[PDB]
């Protein structure tokens, strides 16, 4: 494995991927994680692709994580007798629970927990926000509305409510079946949809158990408001830009994205920027200038992971999509301004031993040419803290456990290597050092840094550091 780029690339798996060898090509182009979209495919396809990925992980011998993306609830409108009713601007329209076929005056909304708690003067978006509805006055059975934007409204079209926060669980009965199937498979990362309350993480975490880590998808304003809270209760955050763009002013979004990456980097939780990264590539072998800029912004904010969806899952050029993504990340890293750029975002360390060690690590790195930070853990949580600081040297996380390594694959600039636990810091000096020549990271004569827990026990914060030089293996 070569550390060409520190930012991570999660690549979706879909119909276009169709070989055990296809997955190998994607990671050979710098893809770090692999995503199975449970809104599509059937379990035979996922289970097949999952296994294909696990062959490649064993063949290359370096841990590559697998992320399973829950569909979440889908909020759709009822049926129309006409089928296509042409709604006109500024006219009154209602929607019931009852299955009255649509007549330009009323359609049903099968899911009634939307109807409850909707207040007058809230907007209602249909057909991916194409039409805006204004609620004039409500009842228990129906909502009277005024059309604020009109257009053809086909049946079973999609509904969005940006203002309201709904008492509805982000776990659908379909999502629960998906959860039991992916946990059985051995997925590492579960991405949760429709997150609007921090409590929604707890319900998913209880079902997940310690079997897998959980990532919260910021898709509603509801979540963005409570981002700080949500980011604390989960293991990582994914920004679905496209999906907010429905529920907020587009011009607002890059601000929200920019803000959220900050909240995550404060807490050290990995942050993933996703959706509309390089869509031009689905059909074209090179991106548009605008896209490269969109990517470079996300990479530059210091975000840990970037997600490619259609470009790899179903697309005429899925490898070169990754090839480009990696090249853009390398170009951002190449810029000398970028290293200084990150510095302002870097939260000043808190008065703890683990922060001080990481802080001391910075000074030592200015004074000496440090080729690798080599923090060693099993729980991952230390290497997460070592990554918060965003060092210029690559982290080489050493692992007595495969499960943590696959999860650490999302983390910023963290490269994980797996071996039998050796249990002692002063002993592992040679091992950590040899591992470096093993993973071909440091030349004979570079200096490396090792950090670990003090008693090699569950006591916390990894509070010792030790410089070592690779003297000539004559």
């Amino acid at each position: 494995m070569t550390a060409d780029k520190k930012a991570k690339i999660l690549a979706t798996l879909g119909p276009a991927t169709r070989s055990r060898d296809d997955i190998r090509a994607l990671v050979e182009a710098g893809a770090n994680l692999l995503r199975l979209n449970f809104s599509h495919g059937d379990y035979a396809d996922h289970a097949q692709r999952f296994a294909w990925v696990r062959e490649v992980e064993a063949e290359l011998n370096y841990p590559i994580g697998v992320l399973m993306d829950l569909q979440g609830p889908k909020l759709r409108v009822g049926r129309f007798a006409a089928g296509a009713v042409q709604l006109q601007r500024g006219q009154t329209f209602t929607l019931d629970l009852s299955d009255a076929p649509g007549d330009e005056r009323r359609v049903n909304l099968p899911h009634p927990e939307i109807i409850h708690a909707l207040e007058p003067g809230m907007s209602l978006l249909l057909d991916d926000g194409k039409i805006r509805l204004e609620v004039v006055n409500c009842h228990s059975d129906a909502i009277e509305t005024r059309v604020a934007v009109g257009g053809e409204l086909s049946d079973r079209k999609g509904v969005n409510v940006p203002e309201a926060v709904l008492q509805l669980s982000p776990l659908t009965d379909k999502d629960r079946r998906d959860l039991a199937f992916g946990l059985e498979l051995g997925v590492d990362w579960v991405a949760l949809s429709f997150v609007q309350r921090p409590e929604d993480i707890d319900e998913a975490r209880g079902l997940i158990g310690d079997k897998a880590f959980l990532m919260a998808k910021i898709e509603k304003p509801s979540a963005v408001s409570a981002i700080e809270a949500i980011a604390e209760r989960a293991d990582a955050i994914m920004v679905a830009r496209g999906d907010l763009g429905v529920e907020v002013p587009a011009e607002s979004v890059p601000g929200i994205q920019k803000r959220i990456v900050q909240v995550c980097r404060q807490l050290g939780k990995p942050v993933v920027v996703a959706t509309q990264m390089l869509e031009s590539m689905r059909f074209s072998p090179a991106p548009t200038r605008a896209e490269v800029t969109d990517v470079a912004t996300a990479v530059g904010a210091g975000a840990d992971a970037v997600m490619l969806s259609a470009e790899t899952a179903s697309g005429q050029y899925p490898r070169e999509a990754v090839e480009m993504m990696a090249k853009i990340v390398r170009q951002v890293e190449a810029e000398p301004d970028y290293h200084v750029q990150l510095e302002v975002n870097r939260p000043q360390p808190d008065a703890t031993v683990s922060d001080a060690i990481s802080c001391a690590i910075r000074r030592v790195s200015r004074i000496l040419p440090v080729a690798v930070l080599v923090n060693y853990t099993e729980s991952g949580n230390s290497t997460l803290r070592a990554a918060r600081e965003r060092p210029k040297a690559p982290i080489l996380s050493l692992t007595p456990n495969l499960r943590t390594a696959r999860r650490l694959t999302v983390a910023w600039g963290v490269y994980s290597v797996v071996n039998e636990q050796l249990a002692h810091v002063d002993e592992i000096c040679s091992t950590a050092l040899d591992i470096a020549l093993a993973q071909r990271m440091a030349r004979r004569g570079d200096t490396v840094v090792v950090t670990a827990g003090v008693p090699f026990g569950r006591p916390g914060s990894t509070n010792m550091l030790r410089i070592e030089t690779v003297a000539p293996p004559l």
